[PDB]
């Protein structure tokens, strides 16, 4: 699979995202009135539903490219040759049926996309995004040299120039993606899912309630209206609101970058933090009511406008993130990142005392430990590998453990509530060590101590004598767990290789048992595969080495039309919102909003 195709498939797809959203975005640059809008978004909002829900041919892209082509073609020529009398039903009848067509256009897309191996509805959230900046640019550089002559409230160069771009545009995309994308060719109840997790379904509808209210109609129809504003600003308005809504996407989707961790945080404190966004409705009033002087300034409407459209595009898009991770046990989700590592070992051999510090970082999702160890003693008179055992395996919460078993392993919980292991290690022909340890969150760091006792070492054996070579090797860990005692026993044999090419067998006897209170998940038996490198840094002087660990579990050899209904539920919903966050508008002609003549 090469990569030009690639490119030309993202090109095409972003493409039709840029002619579908090129008719909303020129049609809201011209202050249009209110009643042409709202019918385009009920022929919008009233199409997708149905086209939703019934699997419709997936044939009808050219020609429904080429009836939006023809129906903004005869604006134009409408425009001057019809009265403005019937040039008012011609409006309508068009807007009603662009509206409908757009949306079968924009959904027979959508489905499209799932089919094939890679994903594309970030396409479209690109291409959106793409077609409002591209509008609001190319409008601010038309303004510039369009004499307003104002035939019917509407200006003339304008028009003709924004349609022949969007024709040009739909032309050459449909034109694009014709030759490719060929379009040749047990059960459970529904109630349950509803119920199971509805704390999306009503943010979702909220956050869109809102929006859609404000801006359309109070947004600065009302504003021109009361403060007579000229016409070479309201064209700053409506893009200060477009550039925001495109760039208050992006931030949301990426988290591992630093700057960006505490984006997308949960749902209940979303849906008790929203209503903050409820500020904003005395925030117009005031400033449409108000006469006095400090409002009367651009610079305050374009910072109300951008807050409300970064706002927008920051409270729509997280849900869409956040209910894959939560729909499920506790305790992985301190495994998502990186994860600081601090370890601190006092041992003491044959009456040798010693101290270690350790630091590094593991990587749970890959599975991998990164660590720097040095003597704060100076030497150390038994090998640092004998101490292997000591530093790394004494914390496995890191191992990486497949999807099927990962709700299996106890380490994932026990460490936000801490650990503790003893270690049993006898030497063949030699000494034994005793091990005592603690891992648990200090702060935002993981951090175990370790307590070494070494004992019966012989002054000539292969542990006091230095005769352990420089390397490590892979081996496995077997794991059961204990009812008696709520914790897990474990067995390893590691092998050392001798300087005179014989091996050391070291025995290890592991018992690790929960520190906090909370409930702990107990498996059965299986074994850890884990490797091991250890390596020099030439930099520094004092004794060190940097280990680096690859452990994999092993031991032990649908559902997915749940999330597909989730996220068809979530877009109902949002539609739904949009759908009812229009007609409310007319409820604020009640009160007498609006200045007096003066
Ligand atoms: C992200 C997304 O996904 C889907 C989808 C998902 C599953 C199945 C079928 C469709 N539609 C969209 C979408 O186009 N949103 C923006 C739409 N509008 C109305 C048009 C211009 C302004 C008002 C507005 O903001």
């Amino acid at each position: 699979l090469s990569s030009k195709q690639h490119f030309m498939l993202s090109l095409t797809f972003i493409l039709i995202g840029l002619s579908s959203l090129n008719v909303w975005n020129t049609a809201l640059g011209l202050n249009i009135n209110f009643k042409y809008n709202t019918f385009q978004i009920t022929g919008l909002v009233c199409s997708s539903i149905v086209a939703l829900f019934v699997e419709i041919p997936k044939i009808m892209l050219p020609f429904l490219l080429g009836g939006l082509s023809i129906l903004c073609a005869g604006f134009q020529i409408s425009h001057s040759f019809f009265t403005d009398t019937q040039f008012d039903t011609y409006c309508l009848v068009a807007f009603i049926v662009i509206g409908v067509v757009a949306g079968l256009a924009q959904t027979i897309a959508f489905n499209i996309g799932s089919t094939m191996e890679d994903n594309m509805g970030g396409y479209m959230s690109a291409g959106i995004g793409i077609s409002g900046v591209f509008i609001f640019v190319i409008n601010l550089l038309l303004d510039q040299f369009v004499s307003p002559e104002k035939h019917y409230g509407v200006n003339k160069a304008k028009l003709l120039a924004l349609y022949i771009i969007c024709e040009l545009c739909l032309i050459l995309a449909i034109v694009f993606c014709v030759c490719n994308l060929d379009l040749t060719n047990a059960t459970l109840s529904y109630m349950e899912l509803f119920k199971d997790s509805y704390k999306a379904i009503l943010t979702m509808f909220l956050v869109n309630w809102l929006t859609l209210q404000l801006f359309p109609g109070v947004g600065h129809k009302k504003w021109q209206e009361s403060h007579n504003i000229s016409d070479y600003n309201v064209t700053i308005i409506v893009g200060m609101f477009q550039v925001f809504d495109f760039l208050s996407r992006y931030p949301p989707n990426l988290t591992h970058i630093k700057i960006f961790k505490n984006f997308t945080f949960s749902l209940n404190k979303l849906l008790v933090a929203n209503s903050l966004r409820l500020l904003f409705i005395p925030w117009f009033i005031l400033n449409a009511c108000v006469d006095h002087p400090f409002f009367k300034n651009i610079v305050q409407q374009c910072v109300c406008m951008a807050m409300l459209a970064f706002t927008n595009g920051w409270f729509n898009t997280v849900p869409f993130l956040v209910f894959v991770k939560e729909l499920k046990s506790k305790g992985e989700e301190l495994f998502t990142g990186v994860v600081p590592i601090l370890v601190e070992l006092d041992g003491d051999v044959n009456g040798h005392k010693f101290s270690v510090s350790g630091e590094g970082e593991g990587d749970a999702t890959y599975g991998k430990l990164t660590l720097k160890f040095i003597c704060t003693t100076g030497k150390l008179p038994v090998p640092w590998p004998t101490l292997v055992t000591t530093l790394t395996y004494g914390v496995q919460c890191f191992s990486r453990y497949p999807d099927h078993m990962k709700q299996h392993d106890f380490f994932k919980s026990a460490m936000p509530e801490g650990y503790v292991q003893e270690r049993t290690i006898f030497f063949k022909d030699d000494g034994n060590y005793k091990t005592r340890a603690e891992v648990k969150f200090e702060g935002d760091t993981l951090v175990n101590r370790i307590e070494l006792k070494g004992i019966d070492f012989k002054e000539d054996g292969n542990i006091l004598g230095h005769k352990l070579e420089y390397n490590y090797n892979s081996h496995n860990v077997y794991i059961m767990a204990d009812k008696q005692k709520n914790g897990i026993k474990a067995n390893f044999k590691i092998r050392h290789n001798i300087e005179d090419g014989s091996v050391q067998l070291a025995d290890h006897y592991q018992q690790n048992t929960p520190i906090g209170d909370g409930p702990v998940l107990l498996p059965d038996n299986h074994y850890l595969s884990t490797q091991s490198a250890l390596s020099k840094d030439p930099n520094e002087k004092r004794d060190h080495m940097v280990l680096l660990e690859f452990v994999t579990a092993a031991g032990i050899t649908k559902k997915k039309k749940e999330i597909e209904i989730i996220s068809t539920f979530l877009v109902i919903a949002m539609f739904v919102g949009l759908f009812c966050g229009i007609w409310t508008t007319y409820i604020y002609n009640l009160f007498n909003i609006v200045l007096p003549k003066p």
